[PDB]
């Protein structure tokens, strides 16, 4: 029974850490390219000076 | 919606400094040109003397 409860709930851990680092890499892309859109935005302040 | 608001409200920038632009100079071809019209008048007197 124990076994079973093992099988049925236990997770493999090496796709998780997979994933872990997957998602870091995700999150590191997604932080860069906000801040590039947060950024690109200033470049209208030319024509008006 | 808030993006589909801003769609509908939203302005484009560059067009508007290009229609500031124009008629930043359009006034000051208008004030020539009034200023011209002006001086215009007096040129009356010289057949009086």
């Amino acid at each position: 029974i124990e076994s079973g409860v093992g099988r049925l709930v236990d997770a493999d851990m090496n796709e998780e850490s997979t994933r872990l680092k997957a998602l870091q890499t995700q999150q590191q892309l997604a932080i860069q390219a906000l801040s590039i859109a947060n950024s690109d935005s200033q470049n209208v302040l030319s024509l008006f000076r």
